[PDB]
């Protein structure tokens, strides 16, 4: 069958591109994915990674995890109940999450049913030729042909996949994919990785762990969450520790064996050992290009295995494009979506547009959470002669009463001190992901620190800290910190 | 007894002006207030209304009230506990609020002592003359002089005070001032009025009420929260109703009598009756001008009662200025603070600056809460030929799992459709007050709807809805509402 566009991967970027090309530009569109609903064996499905085994289910589970703090914190505000009656029922959480994800799967199914000129094909997409996508029964390229799709234009949108280190006993470890389907909450769990997925899952497991349970997070480097603001990295480490999570930095698994009861015996490179019920590898995500048989058309990959693209998401092969995680740049749903829309506008609208990968607001649903947009100070300090840091850090009042005195809210604004242009805003504490969104709009408008401090506060809020900072806390001048 | 600046009222506006003048411009400042710490008899104290009987304690108590919803909502996420064991200990909440407020009172005392040329004077400020403030022992102008203060510049920052309607039995009623100190949570309470204070307290009382408890809010007109977005006014009404609060609109107390058991018998203008344990009046606040003896220097008041000011906070009398609620405009702490910082940056900094009273971000800590900035559409529609309204309204997914299906999140952007300039942003739902702050910055920068929709979303948030709206839901054209443009 013949299409203006064939999209391989019915994910965040793929669905934006396919729906826009079909509905805004009246193109005949095919979209391919390996599953119509969430979970084993392929985990991602119609809707993509974010819907099925990412942002959507993890956010619901972090919300679930937050109640452990709310229940404890309620006492300071005079709430009384039988503490010994408190149980975290993980089965209910997983069932609630499964229903939520399945409902989305179903609506996307209804979307393809009800959208003329937008067709879904179940199976494994690969490139036969530069204008033919083959859909097969399995990821094995010798598996049965279900469809052959003639395509003026081909979009690769297959996303990414957990990285598993080749160590002895890797087979006894899981990724985030399996973590979403654990039938019982682990009593002891090691999250391996200092990234958002490890930190977010440490918080989820810490809340739902059965009595006498323990969550350990391990990371090779000295400080979790590289890429984030350093003050926030130190504070979130402290605040995770304060809520009972063991942060093992400068530590990495060397091998895993099974103890006689089926629990996992972890040997760290340092020789240290840990007995846990689950080992969750969250050490990285790699672009999913193996299964695409890109050798058939000579699309240029990087040694990492990402599809190389120009700013307009164009591969080295005309009429073949790549968006989203497969391009190994910013692995965010809204970036994927933005690239998909920009690509379709460019190619089918002749409305040339490229995604801006700078000043993207993002979040970490840690407990407590992070919101951030733009440059951290160390980065700004290499690119600008004079950099100012405006910093407010303090346990908010509600958390003196709550008993969570460790919950320091951090707000930091990084500026080009030569003109006061805001380069970065970095938040830690309840609300941070919600606060940072409109900050993304501020940085698009080249907001200066004067634009923040001349804006009238909403009081009382954590956000008003951003509009209450008149004076630098310190500077970088030619890369040197000057207190 | 000689100062560059004398400030009457150690509140939100008064202390910002005082501290700035002293620390930024090495000026000599006197600040007068009636009380050094919170509560009876004068309620407001060092730190002002907001710190003592306003934003700060109210926010702590709304946070306390939110745990009723979190404890119920936790069950959808798998939290299990003995629901019959749950009790709301009001006395604990009030004791914790009292300690939090006292620490702020003490924090301000430290500020005055640890700051050269910044001195606190206890007692009642009034104007003797153009350049002299008298501190007396009481509000009676006949009481003893404690001090006579020489002032190169006088700042009036005495704030506002609850209005109590002059109805038979008003003496059985409380204001917000007494609400903060109730020894026991009322079983039945009538919050009177449709403004933020009535709404916030109806939420607080609703969460802490003992078993068989009932919170009634009455409002004299048809729809609470006049001046807020109409969609949000209707929605908050529904969501308060859904959480057990009874909303009596077009109803107003004509009198209150004590029943023999100490409870209050409310007779409405309509003839309806209601027995409650507390009647909290929250029908308005009025500027505190009486006690300053303004007649003594001829400071002009408004047809309403507020000190008349120009854009630089100047009265008709030179060297005499007025900021905050005494001006009877926007009664918000950060507005008072902004006016104070501008007055001082003007007069002592030689850097004239005027508070912008448009595009002010503000909140209602209703459950769930409002965050708003700029014009509601009815107001935009009279000022602008073509107004677009962008609206998103849905129960977020977590609240389909929580079981609070009624918690619809509302996001509205109001624009000038001729250039896309955002004129206002109106939010109802968890985190709205936190979301709206950086929207205030966007409005200062003349953000267009395209600046929002071209900004990449943070996912998943409620906030990202603001970056997801490309197509108007409807328009006003020369005041007329319509789905489509001609
Ligand atoms: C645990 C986790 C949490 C995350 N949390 C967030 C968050 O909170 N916010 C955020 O913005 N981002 C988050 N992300 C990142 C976000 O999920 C991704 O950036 C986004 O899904 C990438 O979208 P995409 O279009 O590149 O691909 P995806 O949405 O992953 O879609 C790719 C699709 O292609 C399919 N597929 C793969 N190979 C083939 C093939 N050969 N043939 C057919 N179909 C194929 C897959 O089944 C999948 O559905 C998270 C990721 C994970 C793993
Ligand atoms: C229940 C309630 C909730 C509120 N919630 C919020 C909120 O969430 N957000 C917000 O922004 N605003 C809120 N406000 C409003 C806010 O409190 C005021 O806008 C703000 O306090 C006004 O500041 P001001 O500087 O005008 O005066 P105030 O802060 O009221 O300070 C006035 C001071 O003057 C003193 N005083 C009065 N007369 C004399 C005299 N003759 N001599 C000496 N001292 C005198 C008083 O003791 C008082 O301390 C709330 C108000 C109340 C009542
Ligand atoms: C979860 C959430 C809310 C409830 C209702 N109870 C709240 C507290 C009341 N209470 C006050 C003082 C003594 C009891 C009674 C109603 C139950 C379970
Ligand atoms: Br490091
Ligand atoms: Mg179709
Ligand atoms: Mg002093």
């Amino acid at each position: 069958k013949a299409f203006d566009l064939v999209v391989i991967g019915a994910g965040s970027g793929g669905l934006e591109a396919g729906w826009n090309a079909a509905t805004l530009y009246g193109k005949r569109v095919a979209v391919v994915d390996v599953q119509t609903s969430h979970g084993p064996p392929f985990y991602a499905a119609l809707g993509g990674t974010c819907v099925n085994v990412g942002c959507v289910p993890k956010k619901l589970m972090v919300t679930g995890a937050q109640y452990m703090d709310h229940l404890r914190e309620s006492a300071g505000f005079g709430w009384e109940f039988d503490g010994s009656s408190v149980k975290a029922n993980w089965k209910k959480l997983i069932a609630a999450k499964n229903e939520a994800v399945l409902d989305i799967n179903k609506s996307y199914e209804g979307m393809f049913n009800d959208t003329e000129g937008l067709d879904f094909f179940l199976g494994w997409g690969s490139l036969e030729s530069k204008n033919v996508v083959v859909v097969r029964e399995t990821a094995d390229p010798k598996s049965a042909v279900k469809e052959r799709l003639q395509a003026d234009h081909i979009l690769l949108a297959t996303g990414s996949w957990p990285q598993m280190p080749a160590i002895p006993g890797i087979e006894h470890c899981i990724s985030s994919n399996e973590a979403f389907y654990l039938p019982e909450p682990p009593r002891r769990v090691l999250t391996v990785g200092g990234g958002f997925i490890s930190v977010e899952f440490a918080g989820i497991f810490n809340a739902y762990k059965p009595p006498g349970g323990k969550v350990t997070l391990c990371y090779r480097n000295n400080l979790i969450l590289r890429g984030f603001d350093e003050t926030i990295r130190e504070e979130v480490t402290k605040q995770l520790t304060a809520n009972g999570i063991e942060i093992m930095t400068n530590e990495n698994p060397a091998k895993v064996s099974l103890n006689t009861d089926g629990s996992k015996h972890v040997t760290f490179e340092s020789g240290k050992t840990l007995d846990v019920d689950v080992v969750m590898m969250a050490i990285g995500r790699i672009p999913r290009t193996n299964d695409l048989q890109l050798g058939n058309v000579g699309v240029k990959l990087t040694p990492k295995g990402g599809v190389q693209v120009d700013e307009f998401s164009r591969t080295n092969v005309p009429n073949i494009y790549a968006i989203g995680d497969i391009t190994d740049r910013l692995m965010l749903t809204p970036v994927a979506i933005n690239e998909g829309a920009a690509l379709v506008d460019t190619v089918f609208g002749n409305k040339p547009r490229k995604t801006d990968h700078t000043r993207v607001a993002s979040a970490v649903f840690s407990i407590p959470p992070i919101g951030t947009c733009g440059l951290i100070e160390e980065v700004a300090a290499k690119e600008f002669e004079k950099v100012a840091v405006y910093m407010s850090s303090f346990t908010p009042l509600m958390h003196n009463i709550s008993g969570s005195k460790y919950k320091k809210f951090v707000a930091k604004i990084v500026t080009n001190h030569s003109d006061g242009t805001v380069l970065g805003v970095h938040l830690l504490g309840d609300g941070a992901p919600e606060i940072i969104q409109a900050v993304g709009v501020c940085l698009r408008l080249n907001a200066k620190i004067s634009d923040f401090y001349n804006t009238i506060g909403v009081h009382p809020t954590s956000a008003e800290e951003l509009c209450s900072m008149r004076t630098p806390s310190y500077y970088y001048v030619k890369g040197e910190k000057m207190e």
